[PDB]
């Protein structure tokens, strides 16, 4: 199998707030610039308040705006993800106010809620149903973080009701995107890899919708602790890979490392484009990377404030379009890696499980944690170490079915690098 | 002085979800209509959400879009007032993403949300500062439902940093409203009034801005206590009107019943135009009303979903466009109280106020309260009352400049029939 490599998709000039009033001329060179990098798509984020404005209305021109948008992808030659629930964007919610304040609800438990974001779902799946551009959709970017105790107006979930919520939304149009060609996802952040008692279970990323998403940020103190160009930070992105398939009923999931970029927060910006080019080659050691998808395209305008200072920096190409040092790593990278086969991976490390399959302590597999040192070391001696769980580690038939000749046990301990926010201005924040 | 007459401005159809879309033609039938009934002005809701999606970046798609609802009232022959911040409206919130979770913070004491919205007062004026239809601004509806302690997603506050929120957003445009013959105002909900330990003070709404605004709505108790169609309910606005000017320096200043609605989880529907009627007819007598606007314009669609449903029945035109029984006694009110002037009114009750001109007591004030009952009283036996502060009564020169010449003094009974239910 072959990687796809994409860029997710910040409109220039007024980035998310161009939905308001998108100007198509300057979308169209957007597109045209993402696509002559070699990428084979974008991945596109319609905002939730204008989408969907009453619980019971879904705006008709902000549906037609995400055609439009799609059908320039495709006239750019470019594949085009949609992401139905933002919800969460670069440290920014959009939350419709029918769910905030005097409407306070929680999108994962409030069943008219839940109907209205099915609405949603079968609004923009039927919108861009008829385009050959349309390649699949994502529930919406990192929604966890909305149930997170962390977040400041948490809307209160059990992992069993989110169970339930991802099931609802992927099964209304998880047959017809089999039947259509097209991809169902849902995406979190990695709490659902490293926040013990978070309601996201890892299951859920790996066995729910068609393929697994990984969003590799090393803010998350793995570049603060262990330094932005070690072996820990550069295989970050390659860890995620490895460590979801140990929750994966399928034997050969793909992974999609749907986020990545090179934060200046914790990257010094000279570094970005090795960091780039170096954290795809280990992303490439992976078998089964469905792809890599770069964060992002386009910087932030300096006028717009609030934005932890490192987001302006992330694009590819800066405000005019022109192609940034790390748009031109990004662009080799492609070129390196697009026929690259990772052989298997044989030597696997064994994470604790419970009877349900779920993680006894996922701060052990955190930055820090016994579990993400263990694989880093194997990593770093070279030994291109998998990811098991104690479940499978007594059944041959999973053993043999993913090549796994060689085991090695870890006791559980926690990591204390891990921190669940990008920004200092974001920390103790908790109700 | 002559009332003015006006409606607030729900668009038909799409209600403020318009704004993202507005159906201009659409919007030019409903001002027509409004027109048709007799008023002469509308006020206006642009959303803060679509005006300033980022602290440093005001959309001007979101700004030509005001300027041209603005342009086609003025066509329709209306005067047109602007809301800046909504901010709130109907029980619903719409806050800009900067403003909220991790970046919230309060609108009345955060310098740089104070900075973005002087900017975003000042991009509004300027928009709309050559059309001649524009007549004036209003900081925002109800803005300080942000900060009493009801709201579930507070934006702290005490009275100082109120009065420094207001005195900053007023200042930028008071010169400019005065040279072009325009007016600023702010607008608070009944809270002010009635709300002890609330950190809006009465004198605010009385001497900050031009005129004074009131919102009255009696599913705030009164209809509750009293009766909805008690002398208490249908003379509440005319009430909120008299008692307003006890806390203002200026003995005439004009006061602007921006809000009244016949709400039907209080009023039986078969009662709303009677409620409308005779609610008029009570601040038709109250001296130096500057106007009498009426929410709504037209009902929201049965499609849209989570309003108290009493919001879905209180338009002057149904959802297919006809004129409602309520819409016929408005515009019948119109015309009834074109030429009305009200005497003077010279009987005061006295509110003990302390020294800086604050109630000792706001629930004495609040329906159930001695004070609030004795206006009631006296207006229902025929003596027309007024309200002054006990600073105003012992000051010869305040009560001869507003003629009055009895004064009624009353025991402090708190009233507990405010329930604080604004939407
Ligand atoms: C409040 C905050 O900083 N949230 C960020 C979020 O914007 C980002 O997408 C995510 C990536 O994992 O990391 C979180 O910490």
């Amino acid at each position: 199998s072959h990687m796809k490599f994409g860029v997710n998709y910040t409109p220039s000039g007024e980035w998310f707030y161009t939905w308001l009033n998108p100007k198509w001329e300057v979308i169209r060179r957007d597109l045209a610039q993402i696509a002559e990098l070699g990428a084979d798509h974008v991945r596109i984020f319609p905002l939730w308040t204008l989408l969907q404005p009453n619980r019971t209305w879904i705006n008709p021109k902000a549906l037609a705006d995400v055609r439009r948008m799609v059908e320039l992808g495709g006239e750019a030659g470019l594949d085009v993800y949609v992401d139905v629930i933002q919800g969460h964007l670069s440290s920014f919610d959009f939350v419709p106010s029918w769910l905030v304040s005097w409407h306070e609800g929680s999108m994962f438990t409030d069943q008219s809620a839940i109907e209205a974001q099915s609405a949603l779902t079968e609004a923009i799946y039927g919108t861009l149903s008829d385009m050959k551009a349309f390649a699949g959709l994502t529930l919406g970017n990192e929604c966890n973080q909305f149930t997170d105790a962390t977040h400041p107006r948490r809307m209160p979930a059990n992992a069993e009701q989110i169970g339930e919520w991802l099931d609802t939304l992927i099964g209304l149009v998880a047959k017809r995107c089999r039947r259509d060609g097209r991809l169902i996802a849902h995406s979190e952040n990695d709490a659902i890899w490293y926040a013990d008692g978070h309601a996201f279970l890892p299951r859920y990323a790996s066995c729910k919708g068609d393929v697994t998403t990984v969003h590799s940020w090393v803010f998350n103190g793995t570049g603060q602790h262990y330094g932005p160009m070690s072996c820990e930070s550069l295989g970050h992105a390659a860890w995620l890979v490895e460590l979801s398939k140990a929750f994966a009923a399928d034997p050969h999931r793909p992974v999609w490392v749907q986020e990545i970029g090179a934060p200046g927060n914790v990257i010094d910006s000279a570094d970005a484009p090795e960091f780039c080019r170096r954290s795809i080659d280990a992303i490439a050691d992976c078998p089964d990377v469905f792809g890599v998808t770069w964060w992002c395209s386009h910087r932030i305008p300096s006028a717009f404030s609030d934005f932890p200072f490192f987001e302006h920096q992330l694009g590819l190409f800066d405000v005019d379009g022109t192609l940034t040092d790390v748009g031109k790593a990004f662009r080799d990278a492609i070129a390196t890696h697009r026929d690259t086969v990772a052989p298997p991976r044989t030597t696997a490390i064994v994470i604790p499980v419970d009877e349900q399959g779920d993680p006894l302590m996922r701060a052990a597999q955190a930055p820090g944690g016994s579990l993400f040192e263990a694989w880093a070391n194997l990593n770093r001696q070279g030994e291109r170490p998998c990811v098991i769980t104690s479940l499978d580690a007594g059944n041959p038939a999973k053993l043999a079915n993913r090549g796994i000749v060689r085991l090695e046990r870890v006791e559980l301990v926690a990591g204390h690098a891990y921190n669940a926010v990008s920004d200092p201005a974001f920390e103790h924040k908790g109700e």
